[PDB]
């Protein structure tokens, strides 16, 4: 039985206990897994501090990235304050070595980490581990535990907290952390430093000004957070409060942003409409699967007004079936293949056999490299 | 009457004309363009040779950049080699730093030299001059003339010539050291250095075989190769050359490019079908504001199969006043802005009045500070 993290649980202890029974489909996928792996025990570990620009606080041990819908105003002779354009991306987000950086760090700790719970090698916990430790826990090169300048928007002038979104690319691997527990290269000083690290990073989400707002949001963010909440909190052990941000947050926000013809009216005014109600549907896909774990079903658990969040997946499913068809603004092409995972995963929460069918026809490449699909063996058949 | 060059000429000339007699309006606009280009004054030149990452020569004069529409195949070991996405641009190509730095050279070139000749404040040529010398002649920081590794694609086994199309963003600055000659800043040391550079790159795009071949193209880049060839033989002076280019290479190659009905069926192939309809027709303006120096007319004069480039440009009007109408395959949304400078210039060129009043129908900003705008104050208000 799998300790407590971000991922569908029931695969992992499938693919684990089909490993060591020594099946042969399973035991071909896990070396190809290897194989992926490698160039992750090679790889340099990554710090936020690798830049050159530093934030307003002078410490470069703060996290801090551009928002990417606001750009330079070329009407203004220093293009200041920026104005955004929804839906396109300014490309200079990737001036901030951090945007792309916790990305690779995250897929490397998640990869690494879920390697070691499947195969039991230690060679897979001890480049975890070092990854985990240079970019968290690291007196001079570990993130400080908060968001603080996440997403700034130069020329703004109030003290915004939509950049907490950033979190879900770090707080995964946050989360898998747990895996590498009991290890020969997670040592007792480890788990403290990134215990109080992580104790400290639920105190600023819970207690800033910027994590305080960001909890209200009334859109995808508020339930990103929270799916981000259930990460730090499931590493941290605290499963009471698992439940009671399941039932506190979780389901009113659902209440509020699905409508009674299960669309999500938030996500319809974006430029990229599809993608937006999708990447709600996401952010409870990767709670839920936390809170499964503990016996609470987000997917058929109703809000105190009876909307459950079934309701906007049968929204969408005609529209991932068939893109084209979708009628509010979606100004770049909706990416069919992220409905594989979201239907398996809101299919088998539900029992919904046609779900479930149509994730394995839209399928994921068996030889995929994308470490968020390692799990999903049952939709690279 | 203004040096052969990268520019509207005729605008040109009416602006510094018209500065020089003192109108007020045209004076409130150059003093606009002077606070615009301060920061040009104080920037610090490029290099091409600031990269980490060196090409297969291991030259870092040697300019590289990645193609676009290149990504790494998930489901390779080593994510080699690269697939094709057309019209998704892959974010690794801002790891390549001439990419967006030729641009910002482009810019900065093109704008103080425009101010200096417009004004003759010797502050503007010198600051251009700094520019122009870092980028193509110094000898440790200036830029090979060659295009031997733009837009390489990892794993690709074959050579290409492609990324030819890169040239254009410094090859219209190459242009504008013309309006430098005669300063104080510009001593016949630097156009001599200057000069043998520009010959140096005109051999290799004439007789390198990845010039050849993308001399042959048959879409858009064989368009703006020639555009770029024209750039390159205007500032060496060889406007002999320039004809033959217009009669042998140009008109023919837009003459095989239109159909019957005016539109360019190599463009419509694409996922942003729009907008490369639209990049054919502006190489084909940005050359003929160099060939209509010299009296060649590329909008009117027909190709020798009797297609000339108003059909073109004929087909694509009622789309220029109607995006949303495009029938083709556009995965990213158009901008309109481009129909500006467009149709104005092939609205004069053909005397077509409608063309010139929907340009300045949908106009520029007045205040923009995008440097390719200067010479159109006609469509500011």
């Amino acid at each position: 039985s799998a300790p407590l993290g971000p991922f569908n649980a029931t695969l992992l202890e499938q693919l684990k206990n089909d490993y060591q029974k020594g099946e042969k489909e399973v035991t071909r996928y896990i070396e190809l897994q290897e194989k992926v792996a490698e160039k992750y025990i090679k790889m340099t570990p990554l710090s936020v501090t690798a830049k050159k620009k530093l934030p307003p606080s002078k410490d470069p041990r703060d996290y801090m990235t551009l928002s990417p819908y606001w750009w330079p105003d070329s009407t203004k002779i220093d293009g200041l304050p920026y104005i955004r354009k929804d839906g396109e991306r300014n490309p200079e987000v990737y001036e901030y070595p951090e945007r792309e950086n916790a990305n690779r760090f995250g897929d490397a700790a998640y990869c690494l980490g879920v390697l070691y719970y499947i195969t039991g090698k230690e060679v897979y916990a001890k480049a975890c581990a070092n990854h985990l430790r240079t970019w968290f826990t690291d007196p001079k090169l570990g993130m400080n535990p908060n968001m603080t300048y996440a997403q700034a928007v130069p020329g703004m002038k109030k003290m915004r907290g939509s950049g907490f979104i950033d979190s879900r690319r770090f707080s995964r691997a946050l989360g898998v952390a747990k895996l590498i527990e009991g290890s020969k290269s997670w040592t007792p000083s480890d788990k403290k430093k990134l215990d109080d690290w992580a104790t400290a990073f639920c105190y600023w989400m819970e207690n800033s000004t910027q994590g305080q707002r960001e909890s209200h949001a009334a859109n995808n963010h508020g339930l990103w957070y929270e799916a981000i909440h259930l990460m730090v909190l499931a590493y941290l052990d605290r499963t009471d409060r698992i439940r009671e941000v399941a039932e506190q947050s979780i389901l009113p926000k659902m209440g509020a942003q699905i409508a009674d013809d299960g669309s999500l009216p938030q996500e319809l005014k974006r430029t990229l409409s599809l993608n937006y109600s999708t990447f709600a549907l996401e952010a409870l896909m990767e709670a839920n699967q936390i809170t499964s774990q503990i016996g609470i079903n987000l997917w058929s658990t109703p809000a105190s007004n009876g909307k459950v969040a079934s309701q906007a997946v049968d929204y969408l499913y005609p529209f991932y079936l068939n893109p084209e068809d979708w009628k509010f603004k979606q100004i770049k092409p909706f990416d069919q293949s992220r409905a594989a995972i979201l239907l398996y995963e809101a299919g088998t929460a539900l029992g919904n056999q046609k779900y479930v069918d149509t994730a394995k026809r839209i399928g994921l490449k068996y030889s995929t490299s994308d470490v968020e699909t390692i799990p999903y063996l049952v939709l690279k058949k």
